[PDB]
């Protein structure tokens, strides 16, 4: 345990009850607790799991994402102001950090307190031993759920690395006279070795705070830090998947022919590749038990509901996406049946699967990628949406995110980059750019045809595969896929004609070349245009 002069030494202070580790049936009957009012308050639903709202926000805040700038950050960090590529790594004051320290420590003070302690890495050797300290039952359940439990003997010898204080029922009305963004924040610092949070009570901002952290101190020793899901087969074969929000990475690593290392945060070291959670963080909109049954499954008591609508009756509405589309579900990794057991790590990965929504419906389904595009589309990070749905009009939306997940980059993409190409070349790892977003019918390409295609980029079938060469893109497609539909390999074959494929396709070029070339400062950076799409 721990005693409230503990407390003291961050800077809370007179806390009379401290609830430290506390178990799921406790977090249980905490959340159902009658006369919680607010955004505190769960509901019981007919699946057995508790359904909270997370308030205002329902998504993260990179705008209110602040680090501290001192001489531990100064030179290392990839800051949103030095003129090196968009980021939201916006720099902050040492005075200012105090006072925001301030803001949460009193908020804190006086509180019914949950202190849970947790780890962020498989591996003892790099991982974090984060203390998290909240006021909101549901908020230490989602780090309960999202970080490792430690054991009962890890426990005794529980020595933090890094504090996370939730402060989210606290805001900062100095805001604009600090040249800061809102009243809210998401604030590091590496000095101190501390995330403060306040104003928006989304659990995201732990989980997303905590893997910037891993995505800062990891490469810079070596070891690659990844915004991917990963699994393993059978004869010791692991995968990982890239890609960014709404691309595939929980659902289609969620595969009961697989053992699940982990679902959107990784390392790669000299050893192989290591989930750093303890759980996984679903999205529920459109959920189908047909589709999706393992993801499903995982629903029930002690899983954790975000922003679902639950009917009088219990029953959920996972089609309503009213409060936001970002409904989601976090449950621990054990929820899943087939897992990767008693630590989430694996060896060497061999199959490298970037997952991109296009929205454009130009990208084939799957491509094996050369070794330049797979820098070159890494460095890229595209996906699209269409924006426009409830306007009734499509508005294909690009993104561009440096290594499919720039939102979490410490450093700059140049260094992802290069200790992942390391990791794969000694690995003698393949990759390949796989399309789980829209072709020419104007729809989504099928979850049962995704899942198809992982099949055969995992048992070899698409490496042995008869290939052509898509024009403009470059990209070897398969003729034909055991247990795929034809037609669809082949992104022209969804249109009128290829020439109205090939409109669309000059349009996303342009767009990948606009993009790439802030990338073209350097040789090795110039030396990958050629490696991307030609007009
Ligand atoms: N062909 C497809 N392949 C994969 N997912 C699909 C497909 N068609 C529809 N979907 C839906 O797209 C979403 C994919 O979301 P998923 O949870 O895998 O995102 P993610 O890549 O894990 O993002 P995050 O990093 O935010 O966790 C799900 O809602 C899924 O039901
Ligand atoms: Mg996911
Ligand atoms: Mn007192
Ligand atoms: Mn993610």
């Amino acid at each position: 345990g721990l005693t409230p002069q503990e407390l003291e030494a961050y800077g809370i202070s007179d806390v009379h009850d401290i609830v430290y580790n506390p178990s799921y049936d406790l977090l249980y009957q905490e959340e159902l607790d009658p006369s919680l009012t607010g955004y505190e308050r769960g509901v019981l639903t007919n699946l057995g799991a508790v359904a909270v709202d997370t308030g205002i926000f329902t998504g993260r805040s990179p705008k209110d994402k602040y680090i501290v700038r001192d001489d531990t950050t100064r030179d290392t960090f990839w800051w949103a102001d030095k003129g090196k590529g968009k980021n939201d790594n916006k720099p902050l004051s040492p005075e200012t950090w105090q006072h925001l320290k301030g803001l949460v420590t009193r908020q804190l003070s006086g509180k019914r307190l949950f202190v849970v302690d947790a780890f962020c890495g498989a591996n003892p050797d790099t991982r974090l031993s984060v203390r998290f300290i909240t006021e909101v039952a549901w908020q230490a359940h989602f780090v309960k759920n999202m970080f490792i439990r430690p054991s009962d003997e890890e426990l005794a010898g529980f020595k933090p690395d890094f504090i996370v204080m939730n402060g989210a029922k606290c805001t900062n009305p100095q805001w604009k006279e600090q040249g800061l963004n809102s009243e809210n924040f998401v604030a590091f610092n590496l000095t101190e070795r501390m995330q403060l949070i306040g104003g928006t009570w989304y659990g995201g901002e732990m989980k997303s705070g905590m893997f910037s952290m891993m995505n800062y101190l990891l490469p810079l020793k070596g070891i690659a830090s990844m915004h991917c899901s990963a699994n393993v087969g059978e004869k010791g074969d692991v995968a990982v998947f890239f890609g960014l929000s709404g691309t595939g990475k929980t659902t289609l690593s969620t595969d009961p022919k697989r053992r699940l290392i982990g679902d959107d945060e990784h390392g790669w070291d000299d050893d192989g590749v290591f989930n750093f959670e303890g759980g996984c963080y679903a999205k529920t909109i459109k959920l189908s038990k047909e589709a999706e049954p393992e993801i499903y499954n995982a629903i029930r008591r002690d899983a954790l509901l975000e922003n679902v609508t639950v009917r009088e009756d219990g029953t959920i509405d996972f089609d309503d996406g009213s409060k936001t589309e970002n409904t989601r579900v976090s449950y621990p990794i054990y929820h899943i049946d087939n897992i990767v057991k008693p630590v989430s790590k694996a060896g060497h990965a061999t199959k490298v699967i970037f997952l991109t929504a296009d929205a454009f419906g130009v990208l084939p389904p799957v491509s094996r990628l050369t070794a330049d595009q797979t820098q070159y589309h890494f460095l890229s990070g595209f996906t699209a949406k269409l924006a426009g749905t409830e306007r009734g009009i499509t508005e294909p939306t690009p993104t561009f995110s440096a290594c499919f997940g720039a939102a979490f980059l410490s450093l700059h993409p140049t260094q992802y980059a290069e200790v992942l190409v390391k990791r794969m070349q000694a690995a003698g790892a393949q990759a390949y750019l796989v399309n789980t977003g829209w072709n020419g019918t104007g729809k989504r390409i099928s979850i049962k045809d995704t899942r198809a295609i992982i099949d055969a980029i995992l048992n070899g079938s698409l490496d042995n595969a008869e290939t052509f060469t898509l024009p403009m893109f470059n990209l070897a497609i398969p003729t034909e896929l055991p247990g795929v539909d034809t037609k669809i390999l082949d992104p022209r074959n969804t249109y009128a004609s290829p020439e109205q494929w090939q409109e669309k396709a000059e349009t996303l070029a342009k767009l990948f070349i606009d993009n790439f070339d802030k990338y073209t400062d350097t040789p090795a950076g110039a030396a990958l245009v050629a490696a991307g799409p030609k007009l």
